[PDB]
């Protein structure tokens, strides 16, 4: 890990004193999600290449920046555009931005995320929680917290198995309930993977064996730093295709349509947020 | 990755200028399969270690080297001796040669390998089509595409369902057919893992239980980064032993057998590249 | 590897005309299993910081020593405190002891650890004998014998089919029998994952399917150079705990209950050990 706490530290004092803003909730937008900033009131916007510390963006689109700010009540902090393992970045950078959250004052994450259906009741459009997750990476040793372990910030051994605030997630149900939509709010395992060339045939097949029901190349990580710290940790998936399951088809996984199942489901996804901060405590 | 795209580049013109032959299609030839080189005709050689950017060999033979000329009507270009991550590699190392041929003018890429047999019907011996493959190294972080993309090879999120041309895998069940076998052509799925070391018998019933055909630690990334090119890919392996898959066997893995496997059923593979040449398209 | 082979040379010769202990059986100690070191008779103890080349500890709680000496007529040299992938050591760290063992003429490797059941038979206490591992790190390149290979410690493709000796897994049974324990003596495998995060409940779930046992994040690094340096090698791991299979449950994986679990079934793996050194070989 190339910080130190100090860095951590300074990155926090430094936004703290740029920002009469104090954040409790931050929330981590997926691909296609960004859009959640918009309804944030008395929005006060920081590039990431202005924050000291923070992984400079390479090139998806240059578009890296905190938004800080009120979501239905909550004081917020919103990330547009997230870090991957996949564009290089050690995970110890990928994560930085979550323990910056918890020096400013944070304790609730939520991450959400595009991802392939695994599970085949799954619709492209559809919603699934997040109660549990693989971390393939991690497994080899692609663990976050890799590295000594900072008395500060948390203990050698986090669990996880409660990673997933399970009052959260019923309280979702109960937010879906209310918005009184024609699919029900799936819920299931996400499984990480490095990726970024997508999953093949045989690849899908297994991720279905190991018990999987979503796969993206985010989340697990920062889910991990975030439990480490303390934080609440609640966060979805935005099932934007159906992994290819058999040799037969012919349609292949393509950014064009994760984006464009951003694009229409974009909204939806908005409100649910957005009325969810008012299910988050203080 | 520490190769820019003007490495490629500078590697690429470099040969182009020192070399009259224009390959169009590449093929790497796996352990004791380089016999290959021997049918090439007006057969042009050159050591790895005098091309530029060429990752230079260790020991394992010191022999690395890039033969270009013509198999049975294809300019070809044949990489005796691949480069492997276990022997410490990155993968945009090992993958390197790919994006030469790439720029050099190459369409088709032909991946052969010896590997461990998984599926219980395979015996020493057999030649199993590569229909698809398990990147366990990938699943992990280890995709010789992490890094930023560059567009001028491909694109950021690639497909990898289609890695394995389909009509190329046809075709070679028909010269397979012509070439009248007492054993029928096999096919399955080959996974990756990165070695040194031989599986273990768990490790084997997991390979199994995964869904994998054969094992082997190559290939997958080649595929990979040709598949982000725009080559086509046809490959296929060499069952040179059956994985020890109980505890009761009183027999080891070693490098001898796949050695003497690859010695033996060694000309009979030259044939099939040989001829399978003509069902490659230009 | 940072490591030349004269460097695992100068360290050997070192211990040697340092002591005149010459050790046969290497012993490494998991955790809350450090106590068997009291056993050894004239005891002659080396601070880690000490030993040229050796990895100097973190602060898990700055105890690292190798202490020589004799256990029940071996001559042994134990490990207390062992490295671990997750502290941030590169494998070729974590494994270096077992190199300088092996020039220091030791040609036996016991290894110990603590453990979570994966097994649902398995209870807190229980004791499994190691009879084959699943290498989960190294199916994606963390596995310690990546890099060049130097013929004067073993083979570039070592085989672990055979990686735990039979014969001391039967003889284990047998002075577990003259224990006279009111639980038998479990048996099966173990595998490992890096941590240092415990694992979620679909991933306790993973771990089940794959077929292991025990999981742990140590061990089979030190199993594999062992083997690869033609040491027998035997070991088992405690079962300090049941790991979370299900989402009911409302407890957690903790280093607490670890520890304590290793303190209570502490002196009865010592008992074991120290007798088992009989059925050692010469
Ligand atoms: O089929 C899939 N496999 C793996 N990840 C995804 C995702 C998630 N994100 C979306 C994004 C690519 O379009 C990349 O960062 C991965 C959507 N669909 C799939
Ligand atoms: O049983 C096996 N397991 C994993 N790989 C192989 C291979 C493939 N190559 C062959 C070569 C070792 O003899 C090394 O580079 C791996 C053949 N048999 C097996
Ligand atoms: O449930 C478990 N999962 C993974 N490893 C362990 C271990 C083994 N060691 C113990 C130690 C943590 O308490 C760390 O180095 C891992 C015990 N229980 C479990």
């Amino acid at each position: 890990n190339g910080y130190t706490y100090e860095d951590y530290k300074n990155t926090a004092e430094w936004l703290l004193s740029h920002t009469k803003h104090r954040p409790q909730v931050a929330i981590i937008c997926g691909s296609g999600l960004g859009g959640l900033t918009d309804k944030l009131t008395q929005a006060q916007i920081f590039d990431y290449s202005e924050i000291p510390n923070f992984p400079r963006s390479t090139v998806p689109g240059h578009a890296g920046r905190l938004v800080f700010g009120f979501l239905n009540g909550r004081a917020c902090v919103m990330m547009q555009g997230r870090f991957h393992m996949y564009e290089g970045y050690p995970l110890w950078k990928v994560t930085f931005p979550v323990r910056v959250f918890h020096l400013l004052g944070v304790d609730t994450l939520v991450v959400t995320n595009a991802a392939g259906g695994l599970n085949p009741k799954f619709e492209v459009g559809d919603i699934m929680l997040i109660r549990d997750h693989i971390n393939l990476p991690g497994f080899s040793g692609q663990n976050p917290l890799r590295g000594p372990n900072d008395e500060r910030f948390g203990d050698r051994f986090p669990a996880m198995s409660d990673a997933y605030d399970r009052t959260m997630r019923q309280r979702a149900l109960s937010t879906w309930k209310q918005m009184g939509e024609q699919r029900e709010l799936q819920e299931g395992t996400y499984v990480m993977v490095a990726g970024p060339s997508f999953e093949t045939v045989a690849e899908c097949r297994v991720l279905q064996k190991l018990g999987a029901d979503a796969v993206g190349m985010s989340t697990v990580p920062e889910v991990i730093v975030a439990r480490h710290c303390g934080l609440r940790v609640f966060g979805f998936s935005l099932i934007t295709n159906k992994v290819i399951m058999d040799y037969e088809s012919l349609e292949k996984a393509n950014h064009e349509e994760v984006l464009a199942a951003g694009k229409q489901a974009a909204q939806k996804l908005e409100q649910f947020v957005s009325i969810l901060m008012a299910s988050i405590p203080l």
